[PDB]
């Protein structure tokens, strides 16, 4: 729907902007048990609990990317992609989870030939160590980042950042220690729609036995544990001038309800709960106000040597932005009490504003509403109250529907003009606000291919790249992925 | 002594022809005659006569400004200065001596205050009546400890009775009433620190009673006060407002700036408006108190029943400021290792004097306190222009205290000689200017202190008037310099 003067141009970036796509591990890897990879929280979850993914479908193929890796980099070639980012398979480096456990050779092996064949190619590699994808027997044995020790987990994390280090350090220039904590602990232990699902007695998941109130918040203390353990271990013996490291954030663009400035406290403690709860832990090393005032005692507290490894933990910040949603104010009462981690930050999301009208239009999918103005909101946010770090949109993208009760054609598939225009736009947006001052440096098309979608399972195709999974798991690039490689080697 | 120059000295004709100018009092400082006439008393009678010690120079008001017997002379200088309106409040014990309906009204009490309102308006000055001004009739607080009223019941019905009294009694000749003036003041300090009448503080703090709760008493007392003012509107408004009246209450406030450049000191600021301004402000706007407030003091700050929220919505036609300086707002991070003690540290925010520099906020006025910063006036009336309605506003309070001791008397000429006072007062009213032109509603001003008088717990260690009152003679008054300009620039 764009004009021909509005459609980004390679031109409007600056030379040494970089442009690619992403995934990660449990999503196309597929050969689940294969060459000595071990049980990932994930197998479990899927292979134990069908009836929680949508389709009841399950990773044990996804995209067959650990023997098609070489087609990957070649599709990531042909589209004159300047970076690929993946995540690396925790369970497949380290089967057991743990350093005693030894390390996978053939894990190794595989990363180790899908960084060369990149750089081969010319094309960047941004690691990302961790994609949700625990290691089943650490979940057994501790309960994965529920670790009520904040030892455990955080010291088997950082072996793993190790290894990864060790092994690729050399080949690697940017590495992100975790993608999406707030998703993760929030769907895992929140709402349990992730694995190993766990949520409050009452709610509705696999194992009703947790604390939606607190798991959450346990976990995602962890994780900025490992994650301040892991830089500081990446900072002291491996990284070099060029080299940076740092985690994405998932992030949904926040906008007061209404007029009344009971609504923009409302965004302020969304973006804060959404954003903040990791973003400003590694900023200035503890979590925003807001939360702390919020959830108390439910929100563990650092330890000061822990506040200070975390405080500018990063040389580059990842940013994972789809949609965004209209903050509504709620009174702390008598009449309210929270029940998800999220509901800490007294505000109802809404999809439609006070005029009846959704934030932007719809995407296809559940909650894919495409609002590009977010995203500048979000880097002015990030400009102007946060340092202005270096920052990579980590995913960008939209989920066609395509399920057996309304299958995608495959011409259909590939003719992904809505996924077209929604990137065209985002980009767009990082222009805008490259000018403003922005110093976002990147974006990554979300999905270079289509693969699983956690518990949507196979319902949804978010790759620029169309899988052919009846045929091979053939590769077809979309007329977005069409674009990208018109726009990037103009 | 730096002084506005003439170009920059505000003149009458800056302000529209309907903004008014005046001078203000309360009841307990300036009036005397504590016990003449039937008057019952008051919870600073009380204190001050049991409590001397409690009192920096260990006076206390028994004759004040000896007002009562010379409010002619009162309203004279106030004619003389040529001022639009005068607020100053009534005596509820005087009134009310048992502070009860039952207790009887004090025939002396109506009479005084109708005369004072009689003579003011007959002379062309606008009476702003201030229904209660810190002193609760002593029965009252024996009775059931008067605002820390645990029922929320009590004091509500004394005090809204009380108002009944003053609207039935004077609201003929009243057109603006004002239900409450500095309400965080008194919750604060009487229950607080405890350096108000009656002194209680948690225990381990120093004031005269360290047995009652710094962390919830302050709160119980606002909350009774929000209640009593919701109550009294709600009467106001059904059965005396009439097109051309207005009611509402004023709020003490001093101007917040964030300490640093950190975002952390914009949230200190933030939370310290609103622990400030918000605690009164925000439930007599939108029915409710701050979500800040609510979020950190939690089950220590009461509920409001929907009903309740819905008569203090909006309850007011226009409120009054009561300005006099302000402080750098620093963060504090919600942890272990900081304990709130007092209701105010609920904002997790120190109160800072001097800035990163190590330079006051603004010039040191004299006393222990008062800083000129008069940008945080502006400040202040942007926050009512653009956060809560742009109503209209007065500012009700606004002055310096001029230090007056016994080891350092201030001589009746530099008493007289006010240029510290001048200035500081032609600086605020020029910041008025300024924010009309940015468009603030504000449509008054009220130079804090008609008179010198007492100053609660600062005695008589500091003289507030634009009017000096030598207490030697018999409270003789004498326009100071900052009265006679203010003369000048009224009747120019
Ligand atoms: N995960 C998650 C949330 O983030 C995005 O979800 C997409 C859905 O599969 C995923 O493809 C993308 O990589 C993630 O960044 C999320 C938001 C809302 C809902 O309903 C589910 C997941
Ligand atoms: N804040 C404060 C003080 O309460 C204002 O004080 C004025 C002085 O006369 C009074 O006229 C006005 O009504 C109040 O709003 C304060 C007094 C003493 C000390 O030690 C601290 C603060």
């Amino acid at each position: 729907m764009l004009s021909p003067s509005e459609i980004p141009q390679r031109d409007w970036f600056p030379s040494d902007f970089t442009f690619g796509a992403a995934t990660s591990a449990y999503q196309i890897e597929g050969a689940w048990n294969e060459d000595g990879k071990g049980e990932s929280n994930w197998d479990h979850f899927c292979h134990n609990h069908p009836e929680r993914i949508l389709d009841g479908s399950n990773s044990d193929i996804g995209a067959n990317s650990y023997h098609m890796y070489k087609t990957d980099v070649r599709l990531l070639k042909e589209m004159g992609m300047d970076a690929y980012r993946f995540s690396i398979s925790w369970p497949r480096i380290l089967p057991k989870g743990t350093k005693e456990g030894g390390i996978n050779p053939d894990g190794i092996k595989y990363y180790r030939n899908l960084i060369n064949l990149l750089l081969e190619n010319g094309i960047e590699p941004y690691v990302t160590i961790f994609h949700w994808d625990v290691p089943q027997a650490l979940e057994e044995k501790y309960g994965g980042f529920l670790d009520k020790s904040h030892k455990s987990i955080v010291e088997d994390y950082t072996y793993f950042a190790k290894v990864c280090f060790d092994n690729f350090g050399d080949k690697v220039k940017n590495w992100l220690t975790f993608n999406d904590p707030q998703t993760f602990t929030s769907f895992s232990y929140g709402t349990g729609v992730f694995a190993p699902g766990r949520c409050s007695p009452g709610l509705d998941c696999a194992y009703p036995t947790g604390n939606s109130l607190v798991e959450p918040y346990t976990a995602g203390h962890n994780i900025l544990l490992a994650h301040a353990e892991a830089v500081d271990l990446y900072n002291k013996h491996y990284k070099r001038d060029d080299t940076r490291i740092g985690l994405a954030f998932d992030v949904m663009g926040r906008v007061p309800y209404g007029t009344s400035f009971l609504d923009k406290q409302a965004e302020e403690r969304s973006w804060d709960i959404n954003l903040g709860w990791f973003l400003e832990p590694v900023v200035r090393g503890d979590y925003p106000f807001s939360m702390r005032s919020l959830a108390r005692e439910r929100l563990p507290f650092f330890k000061d040597e822990q506040k200070e490894k975390l405080a500018g933990s990063y040389n580059m910040l990842g940013l994972n932005y789809y949609t965004s949603r209209f903050s509504k104010n709620i009174d702390i009462s008598p009449n309210y009490s929270p029940v998800l981690n999220t509901d800490d930050a007294y505000a109802s999301q809404e999809v439609n504003g006070p005029d009846g009208k959704p934030i932007g239009p719809p995407m296809g999918n559940p909650w894919i509403y495409m609002y590009p103005e977010g995203l500048k909101d979000l880097l002015m946010i990030m400009k102007n109250k946060y340092g202005n770090p270096p920052i990579y949109i980590t995913e960008n993208g939209i989920g066609d529907v395509d399920t057996k009760e309304t299958p995608l054609p495959m011409e259909a598939a590939l003719n992904d003009y809505k996924r077209l225009d929604y990137i065209q736009r985002h980009i767009a947006t990082l222009k805008e606000s490259i000018d403003l001052g922005s110093n976002v440096q990147g974006y990554f098309a979300w999905s270079l291919l289509d693969n699983f979608e956690w518990f949507a399972g196979f319902t949804e195709r978010y790759g620029i790249v169309y899988v052919d999974r009846n045929n091979n798991c053939t590769r077809y690039m979309k007329e977005s992925a069409k674009w990208l490689k018109e726009f990037n080697t103009a």
